[PDB]
């Protein structure tokens, strides 16, 4: 279950992962098939890490939208079924930027994505 | 300006440091937590994240890898600034835990918030 | 898209649900597929408001947990799509009991639930 | 022992009001927010809820409907009464927004916390 390939999750978006280094730590780019302006999409970089021992390990990664103020962090389980299918089961949180402090009560979506790998 | 290099703690008495913010707003660091499932085994935990660079309130969001845990979390919130230039980190947070097969994926995610001010 | 009516969701849940009133409130019952400890699984009251004009309504609504001192609550949407087939899209947040308030920070699970509509 | 009945305001100035809870732990009330998309559009908002009744710390959840939105918020939490007797509500919330189909679900929930203390 490493998270270095290409997925693809419900919402139709994709994602790229490179290597996965010693540390777990692992970079990549997401192409979200959904904003809140989708003719202003750009392929925006991630970061995260993931547990290495684990046969199905947790993990964690933020996504730097290149064309919004906003950031999404996903964290999730990768499983592993019978056949060897993988499939991400993950949760996330959007983080939009709002004024100042008094705004912060709405800035914060949440939601879910399940990822597989492409082909 | 809001740079999240530095020290801060937080609400429940955690402590993370961040190391320099990159031209990418990519930065690294550790996250002392003062609370986990089995305190008896809390350690110094790395994280990993990203903020905006351009924004004086960036957004961000960061994973922390705990080295004693299976579990993981992620942060993600905004750095704002107030009239006497007083930082506080307003975040929410994930907290995914390591369960043993897909049918228990259920119950495997916390959530919360944290609010972070600056030590010094 | 009137919540009254019998539905099942993606865990294999299922909830009945008895007339809505006109300020929008129900009542139901809630047998849950899965539980921290399935074997005390019992059926569970649920109480919750919908709104009534809007075709496709938001609405939230509490389930006391009959054999758990926990308590989840959901909210959502109903959509129809083209051929008039109902989908309640919600996400939960489940509320456990902890001892005292230093313990709070690790009481809130979240997640998300599809319901349709038994046959 | 913790009976929501009575008035409360939160961490954002917000009040509500819950009146009687039955043998069952269902209570209705009042919600008067001090924030909301459109502060120029808010009303009074019924809620209605269920709270454990055996517990002297009971869970509980309720929902508010909107009188002056299309949006519905539910929120679930606990009533903790400390050393000297003062009670307090830890919840978590979830905004529900309506937006208009489903490929908009995907951007419709908010989540976010509040502390409550009692008015009096
Ligand atoms: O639009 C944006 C930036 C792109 C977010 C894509 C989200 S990440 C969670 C989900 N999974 C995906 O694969 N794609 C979506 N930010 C944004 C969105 C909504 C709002 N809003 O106010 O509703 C503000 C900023
Ligand atoms: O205990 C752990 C690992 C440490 C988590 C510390 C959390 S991160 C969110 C919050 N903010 C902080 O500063 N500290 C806390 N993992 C874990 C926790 C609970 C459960 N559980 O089942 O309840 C399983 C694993
Ligand atoms: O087990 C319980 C009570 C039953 C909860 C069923 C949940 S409601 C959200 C989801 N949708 C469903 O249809 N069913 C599940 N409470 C509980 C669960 C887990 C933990 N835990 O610590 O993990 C503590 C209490
Ligand atoms: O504004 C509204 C209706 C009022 C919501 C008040 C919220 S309930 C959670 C929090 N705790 C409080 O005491 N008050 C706030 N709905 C709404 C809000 C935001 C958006 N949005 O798109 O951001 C859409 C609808």
């Amino acid at each position: 279950c490493s998270l270095t390939g290409k997925w693809t999750n419900n919402l139709g978006s994709i994602m790229t992962i490179r290597a996965v280094n010693s540390r777990g730590e692992f970079t990549g780019t997401y192409l979200t098939a959904v904003a809140d302006n989708p003719g202003n999409i750009t392929l925006s970089p991630l970061l995260g890490i993931q547990h290495k021992r684990a046969s199905q390990p947790t993990f964690g990664f933020t996504v730097h939208w290149n064309f919004s103020e906003s950031t999404t962090v996903f964290t999730g389980q990768c499983f592993i079924d019978r056949n060897g299918k993988e499939v991400l089961k993950t949760m996330w949180l959007l983080r939009s930027s709002v004024n100042d402090i008094s705004y912060d009560w709405k800035a914060t979506l949440v939601g879910y994505n399940n990822f597989t790998r492409l082909s």
